[PDB]
This record gives C-alpha cells, sequence and structure tokens, in this order.
RNA sequence: GUGCUCGCUUCGGCAGCACAUAUACUAAACGAUACAGAGAAGAUUAGCAUGGCCCCUGCGCAAGGAUGACACGCAAAUUCGUGAAGCGU
C-alpha cells in the first residue's frame, strides 16, 4: 500500500506548473493580439495534420466565439471545403 | 548627306538613281554578438522512416548536414432507479 500510495502522492505532485491567468482582456487591442497569437497556434495545430478533426472543431468553437461571423465563416468554410465525405462534420458546421 | 548620271541650260543652279525608321532587362537570406547546450519508460547513443505554411551542401531520381532540423491525450449525445416540495379536473 505504501508503493501505490507513494505513486499517488508522487503522481499528484508530478503536475507541471499551474496556469498563469493574469491580465485577462486588458490594454485594449492587446487582447486582439493575444487572440492573434491563439489563432496562430490553432492555425499551426490545424497545419500539423490536414486530417485533424478535433483541432478543426476547437477552431470552430473558439472561432464562432471570438471571430464573430466573418472569420468564423472562414473556419467553417475552410474546414467544410476541405471535407467532402464524413458529412457528420458538415452537420457540426451546419 | 555622299557618290554617280550633263538627265535639264550656266564650274556651284535644277532633276533622277543607290544607300532608308536604331536604344531599351536603354542613361541618370546571409554577416557581427551574449546566452546555453542537445530524442527513443533508470545512464549513454546507432540509425533509417512519415507530412510541411522549414531549408542549405551537393552536377545529380548519389548522398551529406547531433536519428539536417519542425513535429502532446476531446467524443457529431443519452437512458433508467430513490427521496423531498408545489399543482391537479
Amino acid at each position: 500500500t505504501a508503493e501505490q500510495l507513494l505513486r499517488e502522492a508522487k503522481e499528484r505532485e508530478l503536475e507541471l506548473l499551474p496556469p498563469p491567468p493574469q491580465q485577462k482582456i486588458t490594454d485594449e487591442e492587446e487582447l486582439n493580439d493575444y487572440k492573434l497569437r491563439k489563432r496562430k497556434t490553432f492555425e499551426d495545430n490545424i497545419r500539423k495534420n490536414r486530417t485533424v478533426i478535433s483541432n478543426w472543431i476547437k477552431y470552430a468553437q473558439w472561432e464562432e466565439s471570438l471571430k464573430e461571423i466573418q472569420r468564423a465563416r472562414s473556419i467553417y468554410e475552410r474546414a467544410l471545403d476541405v471535407d467532402y465525405r464524413n458529412i457528420t462534420l458538415w452537420l457540426k458546421y451546419a
């Protein structure tokens, strides 16, 4: 029991760093720059795998959230244009 | 303009032939530097692989650059049991 419990304590202490959520939505356009960096990270993640479903879905949720209509319709239009079969994804974009 | 032909009448004047539309695209990453040093379940490293919104060396579909470097797990949707309160023709 000391081995499994020791693995539970060491595993609980094995997490790497807490989040640093500071300066949330501040300095006016600086938040738009942070959205540009996040959208750049999403563009690189979707760029690593062209067949990626998940990353496209997260780009659609965060898109529709912070991208309003235009860029969100560009995410759903790009992913929809890159997807012919697997119409369930077309139902997600719909 | 030149050369030639008196071709027309004076050395020079006039006329005819031959030479016959150039130039433009003309003229005005890599150096230098501080840093720190390198993947594969306890320590060290063979290598070869896969896709680019990354390249250099290399005539080169030869090959070489620490395995040349870059590169983590989200799911399109529910269903049944127990207790408490309110309403009911």
